[PDB]
DNA sequence: GTCGT
DNA sequence: ACGACTACCCGCGCGCCGCAGACTGTCT
DNA sequence: AGACAGTCTGCGGCGCGCGGG
């Protein structure tokens, strides 16, 4: 009746026979049985080692349904097919380019629209350009609003000029330029190209567009990178420039190119350092300024100089564009990179207009007032205090005051005359006259951030006054007789100049001297000094009667930063982003389905944001947004933390969307387990299989509650570890998460964390020095073997690594902890490139009426009709398990785990926020939000409406044409170079767990070697 | 790249 | 001089130091 | 009636801590 479950040796459970046929086809092994035995005999071994042999695992029912059939006899020659077929049309174009400019017109004229002057005939007026290929660049004015001004197109035969109506003659500034892009295939070429996009006419709609939008900083940052090593390396370039701007004479080759090759191989991203680097061009940046003026007369002035700027930058940007192309094609030669970079560039916001101008008006209004409540006091302390002057006992009689300076400069008098000498407050304290910074100010300046911020206040801890010395920072006074006594509870004595500083800073005022000086201690070590008091880190101490203060306004001031240090940080770019209306363009905001179906309401509110996503910002090629991925999560407390919650569906739409669950963790464990070829070699790979997280039983919840933490804490703490944490940074974190723990405690269980999981260390002559005994030794010792090749590439689609990270630009200067996370974290970018491909490709097949809204990193949303949900979701789940596959077939291993194949949950909402049960309440939002929906894999099943339909003959008649190439993968290039008795010694001394027994394979293995 | 034995 | 080291992004506020710039007072 | 040498008086760039994803 039920088919019966598929375990290997290991007991995980396999794909049922429908699923395994209709993704991996028919496929056989057995051909390594001779070494599998052995490699099985040190895995049993090795799991032996841990008591993780014999133990239970989930095995649940196998999983059936019809799934789309593939396009290859391999999932390589599918993806590749896909690839080509998706993009066909632009990349064409892209070659066959250009190379030679046509010549400029002498005269320009001013007329509101598109004019088109080709070389040897007079100028005509067109509607839009109508271009396969063009070259574009828009100025505009940025002080009178955010419309566009101007424009220039370059194309292989003639030159175009944009011209606005606001300076023709007008008073209407808003105006946005057209280009034909909802019938017109076409490729727009730029440097931050996101920034023009955003003012094109046709880019304000629901439907999707046909146009692709391409910028050259992504290419110079894919190849010829900058170094973004996130190292001084970047200021090792900036001060080797000013260098060598300094001497004319520049024998850079002499001392500073021999050490650091690297210094001569990439620049800045800005264009003219870029243009400066690949071509001998040099550029001026004056002509800006004019774009800064708020009067339009002047622009009216000055045309042609301006026209002429624009055109020379579309020249130079021509150049660039032509020189870099080639590169980038070589160093990233699959289909699906141009795909997934065409795919990340068309995303889009709807929002509207009135209650974002609400939430910004709230937000500011609460704001202010809580800023100038607390500040109005403070200025009302000082004043009370200023009143002392003429006395001197009551401030040399007191702890506080004491540590203030009272010196008064003597009025000034020149001869026969006042002095009138830009004078500022004569006869008064230093202190007091420092607080105001000029003479026109009248009201003293101070904020809770200031430095004099405790001696204002009365700030004790543990019973003793705090004492500013400049050396050591914040200290305080214990007596002779319990010296020893506080060393037991670990305070740190202060340095000895501080200890003179303090004597003599006493025997200006007598009173002898009494006691020695602490330090207050700092949470990143012993070493650091403290310099604030009204941290994160002191509101701890503030309870439990640590840290006391006389006056009432300390724990106010707490509550006032901690509620506003996001919106303090966040306020300027929140306030600047650019809304734009349905009310101004009534023909523009047209829906996604092509039936309209009315929905109409009495004049509804509508708006769109289009964000400036720079596609690849990054050395490891990810996406890069300042204001939309870095937006805040809703909390209780936090001012103004619900932003993604303004992103509204229009009516009759929702928003479907996903998450990948431990993308990294799952990648390493799999780069681990290719050695042995199984599932579940290694002892890390059969704990991160074993469970899953919707009976919670995943590894960070398991470590949650041994370390009795969050699992947002568990996560860092685990990826720490595997980027190269060592364990006092670790005891440090155990007691950040915990700080009612000792010090000696934190130590013994990190050292004992530590030691389980990494075992110990062997150093030889013929073998370079290696872990064993632990459980993740050889993904380890396999992380470094990957860092150190001579041509390191990503392990599932092949791309090559930045020219100012490879070996040979690098002689003295390692940088070895950025190379080894660089492999993992580009594998997670091929992951959402290759979802993105599958998730499109159905979309054109079966006619769904869907378009991608947002990708932050590793999760994805889009836009949906009401019929078509479950499908969207549905499709979702295909591309997750055809991603998946693909991954484990380019491992070499033709087997996946049911357990993983599947998303835990997919979400079906009308907003963007991170859980569909959230209230979402803050101080500025008294309105709770109803709730969404959230679905796994059987329920979706259960749905009716769940079913694709019927495709389209044509799609598949299309995409046979492309054709195939068989490439070889990279491991095994990896594994040609070395002898297989090398590899097997190598390994059997990697699983020992003794140091004899590491020195007697040695010996052996010499043995061997010399018979 | 940067800092201790 | 060798070995050990969480990784990739974004940005605001406060203290410190190097220079323009105005005010006299002899000095011419 | 200038010449110029002190003599203060701010103002701007830099860097580093401190927070968000
Ligand atoms: N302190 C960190 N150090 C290094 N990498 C991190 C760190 N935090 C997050 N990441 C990495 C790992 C992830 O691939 C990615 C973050 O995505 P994220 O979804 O939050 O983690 P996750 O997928 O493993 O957990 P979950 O299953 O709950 O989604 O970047
Ligand atoms: P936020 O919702 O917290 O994070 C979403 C994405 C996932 C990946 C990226 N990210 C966040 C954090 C906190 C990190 O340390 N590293 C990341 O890459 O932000
Ligand atoms: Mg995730």
């Amino acid at each position: 009746t039920a088919e019966a479950p598929r375990i290997n040796p290991v007991g995980i459970q396999y794909l049922g026979e429908s699923l395994q046929r209709q993704v991996f086809g028919s496929c056989g092994g057995k051909d390594e049985v001779e070494q599998s035995d052995k490699l099985m005999e040190l895995s049993k071994k090795s799991l032996k080692d841990h008591g993780l042999w014999g133990k239970k695992t989930l095995i649940t029912d196998p999983i059936s349904f019809p799934l789309p059939p593939l396009q290859g006899r391999s999932l390589d020659e599918h993806f590749q097919k896909i690839g080509r077929f998706n993009s066909e049309p632009y990349k064409s174009f892209c070659e066959d380019k250009f190379t030679e400019m046509v010549a400029r017109p002498a005269e320009w004229l001013r007329k509101p629209g598109w004019v088109k002057y080709v070389p040897g005939m007079a100028p005509v007026e067109v509607a839009y350009p109508d271009e396969e290929l063009v070259v574009f660049d828009v100025e505009t004015l940025y002080n009178v609003s955010d419309y566009p001004t101007l424009a220039t197109a370059l194309s292989s035969t003639a030159w175009y000029l944009w011209c606005s109506p606001f300076i023709c003659g007008g008073d209407d500034p808003a105006a946005l330029i057209p280009l034909n892009t909802l019938n017109k295939e076409q490729v727009v070429i730029g440097h931050n190209v996101a920034y023009d996009r955003a003012r094109v006419l046709e880019e304000y709609n629901f439907r999707d567009s046909k146009a692709f939008f391409l910028d050259t900083q992504s290419l110079h940052i894919a190849s010829f990178g900058l170094c973004s090593r996130q190292r001084p390396m970047f200021m090792k370039n900036n001060k080797k420039k000013e260098a060598e701007v300094e001497s004319e004479v520049h024998p850079e080759i002499s001392i500073e190119d021999y050490d650091d090759p690297w210094l001569n191989v990439s620049a800045l991203n800005s264009l003219k350092d870029v243009a400066k680097f690949h071509c001998k061009i040099d550029l001026d940046k004056t002509d800006r300024d004019f774009f800064a003026s708020t009067d339009k007369s002047t622009i009216i002035e000055n045309f042609q100089k301006l026209v002429n700027y624009c055109a020379t930058d579309v020249t130079a940007t021509s150049q660039v564009f032509d020189k870099i192309f080639p590169v980038f094609l070589k160093k990233c030669p699959h289909p699906v990179s141009f795909a997934g970079l065409k795919s990340l560039s068309k995303c889009i916001l709807p929002t509207k207009l009135n209650d974002w101008n609400d939430y910004l008006n709230s937000s500011e209004s609460l704001y202010q007032q809580s800023k100038v409540q607390i500040e109005s006091k403070i200025v009302q302390i000082i004043k009370d205090i200023a009143l002392l002057k003429d006395k001197p006992d009551f401030y040399l009689k007191d702890p506080w005051l004491s540590q203030l300076d009272w010196t008064t400069k003597p009025l000034r008098l020149t001869k026969k005359g006042v002095p009138a000498k830009c004078q500022k407050l004569p006869g008064f304290p230093e202190w007091y006259r420092q607080l105001f910074p000029s003479k026109d100010t009248v009201e003293p300046k101070i904020t809770i951030k200031s430095r004099i911020i405790p001696i204002l206040f009365k700030l004790s801890w543990e019973n003793s006054p705090v004492i500013w010395s400049k050396e050591s920072g914040w200290c305080f006074n214990v007596p002779h007789e319990q010296v020893e006594t506080y060393k037991a509870k670990n305070y740190v004595l202060a340095d000895s100049v501080s200890q003179e500083e303090e004597e003599i800073r006493m025997n200006n005022l007598g009173l002898q001297c009494t006691g020695v000086l602490f330090k207050v201690p700092h949470p990143n070590g012993p070493t650091f000094n403290c310099t604030n008091l009204l941290t994160k880190s002191y509101n701890h101490f503030f309870e439990k009667g640590v840290l006391k203060s006389e006056s009432e306004l300390a724990h106010q001031a707490l509550q006032i930063n901690s509620s506003g240090s996001y919106w303090m940080s966040a306020r300027e770019r929140i306030q600047s982003q650019f809304v734009v209306p349905n009310c101004k363009f009534p023909n523009e905001f047209q829906s996604l389905s092509a039936k309209s179906s009315l929905n109409n309401e009495k004049t509804n509110d509508l708006a769109i944001i289009i964000p400036k996503i720079v596609p690849m910002g990054t050395i490891t090629r990810r996406a890069v947004e300042n204001t939309w991925l870095t937006a805040s999560n809703a909390k209780a407390n936090r001012i103004g933390s619900e932003l993604k919650t303004q992103v509204k569906a229009p009516p009759g739409y929702c928003f479907v969307g996903a998450d990948v669950d431990s993308e990294e963790l799952w990648i390493a464990s799999l780069v681990g387990d290719s050695i042995f070829n199984v599932h579940g070699g290694t002892a890390i790979g059969w704990m991160c299989l074993e469970g899953t997280k919707n009976e919670g039983t995943d590894l960070h919840t398991k470590t949650a509650q041994i370390l009795g933490c969050s699992r947002n804490e568990a996560k860092i703490f685990n990826y720490g570890r595997i980027y190269g944490a060592g364990a006092k940074f670790a005891s440090q974190l155990l007691k950040r998460f915990n700080p009612s723990l000792t010090d000696e405690e934190t130590k013994k269980i990190a050292n004992k964390l530590y030691e389980n999981t990494k075992g110990k260390t062997k150093r030889s002559k013929l073998f370079k020095k290696f872990w064993y005994g632990g459980s993740e030794s050889i993904l380890f010792n396999k992380l470094e073997s990957i860092a150190e090749q001579e041509t390191p590439k990503t392990p599932v689609l092949g791309c090559g690594i930045t020219y100012s990270l490879m070996k040979k630009n690098l002689r003295a200067n390692s940088f070895l902890p950025s190379r080894i996370n660089w492999a993992i974290q580009s594998s997670g970018v091929d992951y959402l490139h290759l979802l993105c491909c599958s998730m499109e490709y159905i979309i054109k097949k079966y006619n769904l009426e869907a378009r991608l809204c947002i990708s932050i990193h590793d999760e994805i949303r889009f836009l949906v009709s009401e019929k078509d949900k479950y499908r969207a979701a549905m499709a979702l789940q295909i591309s997750n398990i055809w991603t998946r596959a693909m991954f484990c077939q380019q491992m070499g291993i033709n087997e996946l785990p049911q357990n993983c194949a599947f998303f835990s949950q997919v979400d079906i909402d009308s907003v963007i926020r991170k859980e569909v049960n959230m209230d979402c309440i803050t101080p500025s939002n008294k309105t709770a939000i109803p709730h969404g929906e959230a679905l796994d894999i059987n329920q979706l099943l259960d749905k009716p409406n769940s079913k694709l339909g019927k495709p389209s003959l044509d799609i598949d008649s299309k995409v046979s044409q492309y054709a195939y190439n068989y490439r070889e993968p990279v491991f095994e290039e990896y594994n040609k170079s070395y002898t297989p008795e090398f590899l097997k010694y190598f390994l059997a001394m990697q699983v020992q767990s003794d140091k004899r027994d590491v020195n007697r394979l040695e010996d052996e293995y010499l043995r061997e070697c010399t018979s």
